[PDB]
């Protein structure tokens, strides 16, 4: 090809577009830190030195290298500096002023009353009149938090009992009440070109409870009736246009109650945690060369259209360690080759630290499989597992 591209991040997390870019022929430039992960710095052509969570830094430093694209992926630290280097270099991807409102709450939640998309809503109130007020257009139960640094609510004892225990230890005069929406969360992929929505892929999340609640799985297909999946369609398109998404890969967060679907979270980027695997499992696709070559001035609709007319069910899971704590040895794999194995990788090496599971960092390795069935795929995920020794010496 002979087409420069400047990916944003270097982790991991991030080596499956350096490996796209690379089958497609594209001169990748690394933008990161100092420290960064090794098999995506011996992929990339390039590296550039730079903090990619600041936009204007990063606007000065691109000038002289010669991109024809720019991408992330998998993470939001250099969400907004992406759009800014699309915005200034005229590049394709999406516009700074969808990146802020993604990014804000506030903002967001502005958008979706406007366009009617099903969020929790939220007023921001400055005294006990105007809580009530807020309270008319509110459906019960409600969160009272605090901007600077909650307080579940059932009841209005509570709601006037958390806004006095808020606005005495915030250091604003306000205060927010939002409507609390408890019920079953999950996710969505979507992409967005030339203002056509491709796909919403709703999936499934797994998660670990230790501090806060830490993502550990994703699969497809949701097993929810496809009322639920063609809701999810709809509000996933609809939000996308609120907040003027485009030419960008999306990832929402989603939350199911009373048979009625809400947008929690929703970035234009990529999400982690093998999701963009879980796309190329589900359609048969090869989803970092869309992004890569959407991001080059390129058609992604080229494989797009190489699609299966089959959903085939996907699991991906993180190797953790939840009572045991050393020094690393070895990682013993008596598993065999099967081609429904997408990828068993490890992260830890000998003598790597293994500790006892808290945050995402602490991951040991992660699993893909692919099968008819998400109940075939997890028989033969506890195969697996349960054929990987994680030695401690």
């Amino acid at each position: 090809d002979n087409k420069r591209l400047l990916i944003l991040g270097a982790g991991r997390g991030q080596l499956g577009l350096y490996k796209a870019a690379k089958e497609l022929g594209i001169h990748t430039i690394a933008g990161t830190m100092p420290n960064a992960h090794k098999p995506c710095l011996n992929l990339a052509d390039e590296i550039s030195y730079m903090d990619i969570s600041n936009p204007d830094e990063v606007e000065q430093k691109v000038k002289d290298l010669n991109l024809d694209g720019a991408a992330t992926c998998c993470l939001d630290t250099g969400i907004v500096s992406l759009a800014r280097i699309c915005d200034k270099e005229n590049l394709v991807g999406l516009n700074e002023e969808a990146a802020i409102m993604c990014g804000d709450k506030y903002k967001m939640k502005e958008a979706f009353k406007k366009y009617n998309v099903n969020t929790a809503r939220h007023f921001v109130v400055r005294n006990e009149n105007e809580l009530k007020n807020a309270l008319e257009n509110l459906k019960l139960p409600v969160i009272v938090k605090a901007t600077d640094l909650i307080y579940i609510a059932k009841k209005e004892e509570e709601a006037i009992d958390g806004f006095n225990e808020t606005m005495n230890l915030t250091k604003r005069d306000y205060c927010i009440v939002e409507e609390f929406i408890e019920g079953y969360e999950f996710g969505a992929q979507a992409f967005v070109y030339k203002n056509d929505v491709l796909f919403v892929m709703p999936h499934g999340d797994e998660t670990y409870m230790s501090h806060t609640a830490v993502p550990v799985g994703h699969y497809v297909p949701l097993d929810v009736k496809d009322d639920i999946i063609e809701k999810t369609k709809t509000e996933v398109k609809k939000a996308i246009k609120a907040l003027g998404l485009n030419n960008c890969a999306v990832n929402v967060d989603m939350i199911l109650k009373d048979n009625e679907v809400y947008i929690i979270e929703l970035t234009g980027r990529v999400g982690a945690n093998c999701l963009p695997e879980l796309v190329e499992i589900n359609y048969g696709i090869e989803y970092y060369k869309m992004i890569a070559s959407m991001a080059i001035s390129e058609n992604p609709l080229v494989f797009w259209s190489q699609k299966s007319k089959e959903n085939k069910a996907g699991l991906a899971r993180m190797i953790i360690e939840t009572e045991k704590s050393g020094i690393l040895k070895e990682i013993l794999n008596s598993n065999a080759k099967d081609d429904d194995i997408v990828e068993i990788t490890f992260f830890k090496e000998e003598n790597d630290e293994i500790k006892k599971f808290e945050n995402s960092n602490d991951c040991i390795g992660q699993i893909i499989v692919k099968e008819e069935t998400l109940d075939k795929c997890k028989d033969k995920l506890d195969v697996i597992i349960n054929n990987i020794n994680i030695i401690l010496k």
